[PDB]
């Protein structure tokens, strides 16, 4: 099965009012999730993006967080996490969601979906969602999958337009109370190669992406850090914004 990362999840209040500090990252409108309440403004990388999200119904998300699909889905997650702002999760890309369906079947994890979702443009957009449903514990909240409607690569010839090819997403860094058992669970589910392994972190590598997913212990839990390759930076350099930290190196 062939996946790839597409988009990182970041919680933030009062995000019409956001933007990125000196417009570093530039942003555009999303849509509306009509099922969820949320919506979202997109930072476009090359071929991945970040997904900035904020909730504009309160009353439908909590219904929604305390129905089944509601206790995996993405945009829940904000009530779930107490709306703790930051990094909330890691989305992974296929062109085949029913074959990784069947895959996590046939090795008896629980799955949610595929769950069908759109938001309409500023002039449609459809996709499928898949979530792993843990019956243990979770430090982590598990990556999910997505299946967009439009072909890959028929995706990236309508979005190039917005692509910022200055950037590029290098490593994923999250922090986990229990790495053996994240690592365990992410090589399980995303059929991940090691990378590296020592005291303090294990670094994961998806089969067909070039992104680093670092698994590093901590006091805490969670999606951490994002390093992003910047071709016009000449220092390496952090910014620590609504309890996610975007970090920026050389080359
Ligand atoms: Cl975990």
């Amino acid at each position: 099965m062939i996946l790839k990362f597409d988009h990182i999840i970041h919680y933030i209040d009062q995000l019409d009012r956001f933007s990125f500090p000196g417009d570093v990252i530039k942003l555009h409108s999303g849509g509306y999730h009509h099922k969820y309440g949320t919506f979202n403004k997109l930072g476009y990388i090359n071929e991945n993006y970040i997904e900035l999200l904020d909730v504009e119904n309160n009353e439908k998300l909590k219904k929604m967080a305390k129905t089944i699909e509601g206790g995996v889905a993405f945009a829940t997650q904000i009530v779930q996490e107490k709306y703790e702002q930051g990094f909330k999760n890691i989305c992974l890309h296929t062109n085949d969601i029913e074959a990784v369906k069947n895959k996590l079947q046939s090795e008896q994890v629980e799955v949610v979906g595929p769950i069908q979702m759109e938001r309409d443009t500023h002039k449609k957009v459809k996709w499928q969602l898949l979530y792993i449903m843990n019956q243990d514990d979770d430090e982590i909240k598990p990556p999910f999958f997505i299946q967009w409607e439009e072909s890959d690569s028929m995706r990236t010839k309508k979005l190039q337009k917005y692509f910022q090819k200055q950037f590029s997403i290098e490593t994923v860094i999250v922090k986990s109370k229990n790495r053996s058992q994240t690592v365990s669970n992410w090589l399980k589910w995303f059929d991940m190669d090691i990378v590296e392994e020592n005291d303090h972190y294990t670094d994961l590598i998806l089969k067909n992406d070039d992104i680093y997913f670092r698994i590093e212990d901590g006091k805490v839990s969670k999606y951490h850090s994002v390093i992003i390759k910047d071709a016009q930076a000449t220092s390496p350099y952090s910014i620590f914004i609504r309890g996610a930290i975007y970090r920026f190196e050389p080359l």
